[PDB]
């Protein structure tokens, strides 16, 4: 995939340190190899990206240059070898060593993001159980859900409608992975992509992402019906 592509990381020029914290937290916890990497917007060279990678418990940074030849983006670590995209650039350097400083090294494991859920239509950062129930009540359908942040640290909640009743599943951010009960996923984004395909609680799958727009394009101006922490289906 493009797991490795992190784009603009955090507060403007705090991206070098964020790139290091992310690579450090990942490489130490998972036990990833030297060569583990990710790409992001440059914090010094406008429009250029930066290749941050792990090597000997340190995190080294490389500049990815971005130029236009015939109004066509071209990317490169060195002008003797230019690519039509960052995928090509990355995939090349995964196979043949890149030279940074005065050491030669190939790229290895793509380091993903833990927070790609923050840009999803079903994710609500500030949302009370009662607030999400009120929203979930407004929707008549089943398999219509929303994930929200809980007050207790490194925790989220899947609030959903199942068999005409509103139940709640707990998820925990265990460092670089998430844990719904004894089951494990890379992230929420991947967890919900699984529970979109497979049932999460009983016969119900995660089909309809509810936000403010979804209440307009579906929901009822009237909450009250019938409507504890529920246990999901294993694995």
């Amino acid at each position: 995939n493009e797991k490795w592509f992190h784009g603009k990381l955090g507060a403007g020029r705090d991206g070098r340190h964020i790139a290091e914290r992310l690579l450090t937290e990942y490489c130490i916890e998972t036990g990833a190899p030297d060569g583990s990497f990710l790409v992001r917007e440059s914090e010094t060279f406008v429009g250029d990206y930066t290749l941050s990678f792990w090597r000997n418990g340190k995190v080294q940074h490389c500049r990815i240059h971005s130029r236009q030849d015939a109004g066509t983006p071209k990317f490169f670590l060195t002008d003797n070898l230019v690519f039509d995209s960052l995928y090509d650039l990355i995939t090349h350097y995964q196979q043949v060593p890149l030279r940074c400083n005065e050491f030669e090294m190939r790229l290895s494991e793509p380091v993903p993001q833990t927070n790609a859920h923050e840009s999803k239509e079903w994710y609500h950062a500030s949302l009370t159980r009662a607030q999400a129930e009120h929203m979930l009540m407004r929707v008549p359908r089943d398999g219509a859900f929303l994930v929200r942040k809980r007050n207790e640290p490194n925790s989220y909640a899947i609030s959903f409608r199942a068999e005409g009743k509103i139940k709640h599943c707990r998820v925990q951010q265990e460092g670089q992975t998430v844990m719904l009960g004894n089951s494990e996923f890379d992230s929420l984004v991947d967890l919900i992509s699984y529970y979109e395909k497979h049932p999460l609680y009983r016969k119900m799958k995660l089909r309809y992402p509810i936000n403010e727009e979804a209440l307009e394009k579906i929901g009822t101006a009237e909450p009250d019906f019938g409507a504890f922490y529920v246990e999901a289906n294993p694995m």
